[PDB]
């Protein structure tokens, strides 16, 4: 089980390590993962023309379950997950036995919980709530692959503190109008009274993904930066008494843009 | 399956039951079983020499799931501890291992069987998330909270084994409210100084170490101390209708701060405090004497 | 699966769908599914006996894991399902929803009117109280536990309308439902957690059964028996020289069963008068 993951984790590494010395002149060495999420492919759009970059389809690359791109944005190497438990988190420790990774800068798409949220805003995450995690679903459930990282792993450290600050400087000089906060992200795998328990428990922002792949990267010793893009303020009113009578995408492919140039 | 969990248990009985039979030469019948939390192994020594004590590996009883963890693999220790035959279950089974729930607890239903353990005695390194607790300091558990079971994670679901109990088991009567106050008597007679509060304890999955959200949100939630085990044991052994005593070692204390923010001109870093498993295991080790003669005391008065 | 959990619900339909044929003088086509919950099979009391209503045992139909009544209730035809299935059984949700997705493939329902037993987590209500739901929190769909505006407000209002009509004096709450997996009653603790989370009422079923229903495009009236006042207060402690006894007040299915019954009678008379409006 763990012995048959870490084969497809290795074929994966194995197969990708070879794609990128046929495809590229000099040693490609990315310093970040950049994974998009839903409505921000336009990422993609940041990576520069030259050198070609490098597209793995999903489909060809051992042991994923979509497409890689790596090539170069504002002048620092990268690899892009364009769309995306053991095996929803393969592809970081794939690309981890790379051993130049050393940041993963995820976005998502979430529901705004926060009452001061509305929509189009953005939110930086600094902490989460993986509430499956806490049940019994969770990437890091079975035997421990020690060579990544540690059996138990503290995750009150998760969100490195030196990239928000960076995130924000970056969005001053660029002078973003776009509101921007930070806060928790609650994963969960939507009624009134859910979104009230999400706020009450401490939620920020809510939705399916992000969280996962966080964990992962912090197991293999990554830093991690996470931004959310609120695309809808979740209501949280009881329903009525029986007795009664893509701008935004634009705004984070530049704060990304900025940010890895000093990454 | 049921029949086929059933077999097992009365499989794994059976052997447990003619290795007593041919090691003991009078009946051997276990008044409690003591589950061996982290750091804890310690507990065994207060087995005594004489008579001679029997060791089950986990690895060669039926149903039983050993350990992940190298090279503790888990074993049974049948033997007399000041006086009183009892079980050790030396090392436990966590559920994010990768074991179901009801592989964690196939021991407590395979023992039930020998017709003679009435007792529960549960031993765990927890987190403090209560703001008054310190590291050190043992919290007797009176209450728990099952939120893995309230979203679907559960030992009990399936069929019901009625041969040992109700389809549906209240939990508002889980801590056996004599054994607690035998635990605090034994605290005076031994004069231990070490405190022992009195809360309650949830139980999560792991085995990431918790978030500082997740550990505020326990903590709104009335969690005094968390950790990744003992709940589902608890549970089982009430439904085969034993008493429960739990003890818990709080070997740290939770990070519940909101982390340090980008707008802001002094930060604490963000790794300040943080959980490890060697602060877990050393701080275990510490209180190991005062648990290890709690329950060597306590075992004599059930 | 999903293209085989497909053929054994058109399985069912079409064994359902033959024995009505088979029974029936006239076509029927049922206009409500009512699901009844814990201690309440009096229901099928109320169907008439002319024409003589059709059972189908939970065994012989395809799929089905009980039994299910095909009659007519004050005039209107509706199918009961007398018997539920419940998650902490070992079935997955699709498996509990089976029933709904079959009948849906009659094209005829449009109402589900689903009872429950609850647990009483708000402070004032009591054991004999009955709760309309009006929202509900489902927690084992945090973790993705999942059988694939849910509580009509005019069906609700017609649910008091009735209790007014019909002089009934019990009490009928409104609010909110938590579905949380079982078989455990709540400790102490946990209860607490529910009411700081929201909740009026705790049970083990009924909200993938509603979740089912808006998704087939039902209507969903949901009335919740409350059977038992959950215990809140802590424990006693060891150093209480006067303490309560931790069993006092403890929950058993003994007592979920005899209120449940309790209360069937006026329960009946709501839904009897309901299904004619419907
Ligand atoms: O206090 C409670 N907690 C959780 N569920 C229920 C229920 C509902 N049903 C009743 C049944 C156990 O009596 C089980 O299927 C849950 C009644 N009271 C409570
Ligand atoms: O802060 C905590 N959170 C969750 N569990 C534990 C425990 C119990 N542990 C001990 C062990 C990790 O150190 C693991 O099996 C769960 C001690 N402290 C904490």
């Amino acid at each position: 089980d763990i012995n048959e993951q870490r084969a497809l984790i290795k074929s994966a590494h194995r197969y990708i390590s070879e794609k990128l010395e046929d495809h590229f002149s000099s040693e490609f060495l990315p310093k970040a993962l950049v994974i998009c999420g839903s409505g921000l492919s336009g990422i993609s759009t940041k990576i520069a023309d030259e050198p070609k970059p490098l597209i793995l389809s999903y489909s060809t690359i051992p042991g994923f379950k979509g497409e890689l791109i790596f090539g170069y944005m504002n002048g620092a190497p990268v690899v892009l997950m364009n769309g995306r438990l053991a095996e929803t988190v393969h592809p970081i420790r794939a690309l981890h036995l790379l051993g130049s990774i050393n940041v993963l800068i995820v976005t998502n798409a979430a529901g705004g919980i926060n009452a001061s949220f509305k929509a189009g805003d953005l939110m930086c995450v600094y902490d989460h709530i993986n509430f499956p995690g806490l049940c019994g679903f969770h990437p890091l459930r079975g035997a421990n692959f020690d060579e990544f990282g540690p059996r138990f792993l503290a995750t009150s450290d998760a969100y490195d503190l030196e990239l928000r600050k960076l995130l924000f400087s970056k969005k001053k000089e660029l002078n973003i109008e776009r509101k921007i906060h930070e806060g928790t992200y609650s994963y969960v795998h939507e009624s009134r009274a859910e979104s009230r328990f999400l706020r009450l428990a401490g939620t920020d922002a809510v939705g399916m993904s992000t969280v996962p792949e966080v964990v992962t990267a912090r197991h293999c010793g990554w830093r991690v930066l996470a931004l959310s893009l609120i695309t809808n303020e979740c209501v949280v009113d009881p329903p009525a008494s029986a007795h009664d009578e893509a701008k935004a995408s634009k705004d984070v492919q530049e704060l990304i843009f900025s940010v890895v140039a000093e990454i």
